[PDB]
């Protein structure tokens, strides 16, 4: 209830967040072939593509200028600049730059896992659009945030908004989460899936 | 890439010859009778929220229609899904007659995430696409049992006619053919998850009951 319980809430809910998940352990400790670790570059990509969907979906819904000016640096850091780092790693364990950008090859799990995450943000309430970026709060063995968090705090004034904000944060966890599961299953076991 | 009429037919039931959800290991093991009865606990339990949201979907839908006349033919899915007892109640009665509460099932705080993600990805996409693609992507019913498992008393044309008429550029005929190849996905990713979660492997945080 207070906001630094409110935080403390906010924080267990990461303590679910997708470092845990089967698919990071293997990647994060060395251990996923080059074709599982281009895969997951290949999917990732749509994910860091629609940020900026995100957060321009996110943009016209707030109702004054102060608060735009501050949520429009996001939409600048990927815009440009992000997504052209992740476009560097793709390329960078052998993809063509045409290839993963049409999405052609990207599981649909991915895709409605992101597009889902563009369309809460959209739907549901400002509070919890807002509350499903504080996964920001959590962010080499192959040869080959702030601002959220105060306003959450602010404007979760009742019991009920407080759980929005808390399962507005465990919507992005399974967002994440069931990206990674859509990986492992296509990708490390036991490994299916069409085009 | 040309047009096409009746060979649009063939290039519409060709996509339901492979990408249609019966040929998928899920869909085998639950025909042939090899899933146990928790893995017929979870199909039936987020299926259910596929069942539910075809009214939504078809409302959704229904929304985006130009005239009264179209109105008219489609609001006969609703009728079929809401029925005062009709489609979705069939399908609670399944979720029952394998156990589970009434309660539990209507929530949905039991599904998987990918389940939920998919079927919202094709609400949406009926309320964002074209109503050439939004009316394709009925098409799986082109394509519309279990005696292997002992567990009584729980025991369409206008769509394909409104394609062919409409689709007269090579550019809206793939847009149909994507749409029902979309919506063989949406129901292609359900299953993934089912399999994943339930028969090899995977858990996954609160969900599989």
């Amino acid at each position: 209830l207070s906001h630094e319980e409110l935080e403390a809430a906010l924080r267990d809910i990461g303590a679910r967040y997708h470092n845990l998940h089967p698919f990071h352990r293997l990647l994060h400790d060395g251990k996923l072939s080059k074709d599982q670790v281009r895969a997951w570059a290949l999917n990732r990509y749509y994910y860091q593509a629609m940020i900026p969907v995100k957060d321009a979906a996110l943009l016209a819904r707030l109702p004054d200028a102060q608060l735009r000016r501050i949520w429009r640096q996001r939409i600048v850091d990927h815009d440009g600049g992000g997504i052209e780092r992740w476009l560097k790693l793709a390329e960078g364990v052998g993809f063509t730059r045409d290839y993963v950008l049409s999405t052609k090859g990207i599981l649909s799990a991915t895709r409605f896992s992101v597009d889902a995450y563009v369309h809460f943000v959209s739907e549901r309430s400002l509070l919890e659009a807002i509350a499903s970026s504080l996964t920001e709060m959590f962010s080499k063995n192959y040869d080959f945030a702030d601002f959220a968090l105060d306003y959450v705090k602010r404007h979760a004034t009742t019991p009920e908004m407080q759980r929005a904000a808390i399962d507005a944060l465990t919507f992005k966890c399974n967002v994440l989460w069931t990206q990674l599961d859509a990986l492992y299953f296509a990708y490390v076991a036991p490994g299916m899936v069409p085009p």
